[PDB]
DNA sequence: AAAAA
DNA sequence: TTTTTGA
DNA sequence: AAAAAC
């Protein structure tokens, strides 16, 4: 029989769950401990749920378990009173427990992550309507933004909707670099019917170095012209060709979607979280690669390379310890055998 | 919390 | 037993 | 001067 891998990477996860009973209690459990900075037992969690997530077949016994990797005795407990009643008792727990609650709902809102969501729940807050009518809270730019479009932003963004944003996004890239080639990244490329937001890459073979460092400068200064550009952050490039978020040029935004470009009424439009990576043309493999996930996929991708093969890889290059050399590749096929890896398809990628 | 060193 | 867990 | 954004 075939092993399964403690890997991700190592592992094929399309979006065909056949245990969420086990996997909603798992990812529950995790958040908890995410938010109680238990960051080791939160991992065990999320690799639980991953591995669950990877199985052709649905867990109806404990002897189904056997020879599954990350799957200790706290996790089989749970699986085992999952299996017991159709609920997880650990999960209901944490489901009604008012610290998990509080930072579920603040870090709905954008631009609230952990420290102020912990900051507001130890103030007392316990609503979003008392916090925003507060007379001495002071709010982010980021925050402000995130309780004007709050109900948009939590609704989540649809495949017609992503779809409706490449085209904008695409539209927009080739108007001012008409050789640029324009990647929908993230959960949409992995096959997902939805997200949180809309991710792209962006890359030019032949732009210069002014051009490159420009362009989301001028597609932002473009939508808005127009008054689409609701919420903007360019992120300069850090990036150092020879050696927390990537060191590429990035920003991100909130977009106005007008409804009629939308091919799937109330204002008429949607905002929409929209982030965009502008890499060189040479580090475009490692960049997709990346910034096509899913978290765990990423993860445990770097965990293989260091553990396994003696590598470094991040979103900007792979480096071999052993060799002393950086390895180059063009496309995520070439990253894949570079680690000794099947190449894994972006849709295998939702662990 | 689980697996490796 | 202690170390590691993604950059 | 942290915090947030992946
Ligand atoms: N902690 C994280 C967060 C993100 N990413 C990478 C992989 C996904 C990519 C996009 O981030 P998200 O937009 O949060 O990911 P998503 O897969 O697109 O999920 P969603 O469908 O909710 O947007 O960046 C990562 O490696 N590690
Ligand atoms: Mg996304
Ligand atoms: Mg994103
Ligand atoms: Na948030």
């Amino acid at each position: 029989v075939k092993k399964i891998s403690q890997y991700a990477c190592q592992r094929r996860t399309t979006l065909n769950n056949y245990n969420q009973l086990f996997t909603d209690a798992l990812d529950i459990l995790a958040e908890n401990d995410e938010l109680r900075e238990n960051e080791g037992s939160c991992l065990a969690f999320m690799r639980a749920s991953s591995v669950l997530k990877s199985l052709p077949f649905p867990i109806t016994s404990m002897k189904d378990t056997e020879g599954i990797p990350c799957l200790g005795d706290k996790v089989k407990s749970i699986i085992e009173g999952i299996i017991e009643d159709g609920e997880s008792s650990e999960a209901k727990a944490v489901l009604n427990d008012e610290r998990y609650k509080s930072f579920k709902l603040f870090t709905s809102v954008f631009g609230v992550g952990l420290k102020t969501a912990e900051k507001w729940f130890r103030m007392g807050f316990r609503t979003l309507s008392k916090i925003q009518s507060d007379k001495s809270l002071r709010f982010t730019q980021m925050q402000k933004a995130g309780f004007l479009y709050y109900e948009d932003l939590v609704s989540c963004v649809n495949r017609p909707e992503a779809e409706a944003v490449s085209m904008l996004v695409k539209e927009a890239v080739v108007t001012f670099l008409p050789d640029a080639l324009v990647t929908m990244t993230g959960g949409f490329r992995r096959g997902k019917m939805t997200g949180h937001d809309v991710d792209f890459l962006i890359t030019s073979p032949e732009a210069t170095e002014d051009e490159e460092q420009q362009l989301l400068h001028k597609v932002t200064d473009f939508w808005k012209q127009q008054g689409l550009l609701l919420y903007c952050d360019i992120l300069e490039s850090t990036f150092e060709k020879f050696k927390a978020l990537d060191h590429f040029q990035k920003c991100f935004l909130i977009l106005k979607l007008d409804h009629g470009r939308v091919h799937s009424e109330g204002k008429g439009w949607k905002a929409i979280r929209v982030d965009l990576v502008m890499c060189p043309y040479d580090r475009r493999a490692f960049a997709l690669l990346g910034w096509t996930g899913s978290r765990q996929f990423e993860r445990d991708l770097r965990r293989y390379a260091t553990h396994e093969r003696k590598m470094m890889l991040d979103n900007h290059a792979l480096y071999d310890r052993t060799k002393r050399v950086f390895l180059e590749a063009e496309s995520e096929e070439e990253i894949f055998a570079h680690l000794g890896l099947d190449y894994i398809e972006p849709w295998e990628r939702n662990a």
